[PDB]
């Protein structure tokens, strides 16, 4: 698809079995999502944005859909606003910038 | 142009008659500047995302040419981590999200 800005690029994602709503953001370098309860192995991690950082945990390997294209990668979870589709996963769904 | 996303994508603006490198950020409203000097009245706002709030202050109707594309519009200014080119701005020069 194509996607113009005159609002925010929100999509629905399917990750771990729930669809939510996201945030496609070529400015995100990784995809963090608000906090939900993921199974499996996590590792700490500190991410910085425009007021500070905000604590994420981060898992790796997690399958993600973004509206009918499959990606799997490193998804980070903790006290996110809006859930957040970095470049990590922007690139697997073959995302561009176009203008 | 097409600018993918394997890379962070940064651009050179020209603002104030400055060179500077900014993030294409279709996850950021608004575009807001590393600290600067800017001609004209300013009034204080805040903005937030991840970590709270900023407090800014913002340009209306400012000249910003990016990656060679003219845009006159809001520029807020403050303590950013990074320049960022917001919505507000990369819709004036038509950019789209595509996959
Ligand atoms: C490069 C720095 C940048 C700040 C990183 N983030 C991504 C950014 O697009 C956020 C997204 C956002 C929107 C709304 C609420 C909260 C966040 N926008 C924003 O924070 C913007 N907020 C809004 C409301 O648009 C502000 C810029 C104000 C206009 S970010 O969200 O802080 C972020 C995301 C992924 C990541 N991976 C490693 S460090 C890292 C930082």
């Amino acid at each position: 698809p194509q996607i113009t800005l005159w609002k925010r690029p929100l999509v629905t994602i399917r990750i771990g079995g729930q669809l939510k709503e996201a945030l496609l953001d070529t400015g995100a370098d990784d995809t963090v999502l608000e906090e939900m309860n993921l199974p499996g192995k996590w590792k700490p991690k500190m991410i910085g944005g425009i007021g500070g950082f905000i604590k994420v945990r981060q898992y790796d390997q997690i399958p993600i859909e973004i509206c009918g294209h499959k990606a799997i990668g490193t998804v980070l979870v903790g006290p996110t606003p809006v859930n957040i589709i970095g470049r990590n996963l922007l690139t697997q769904i073959g995302c561009t910038l176009n203008f």
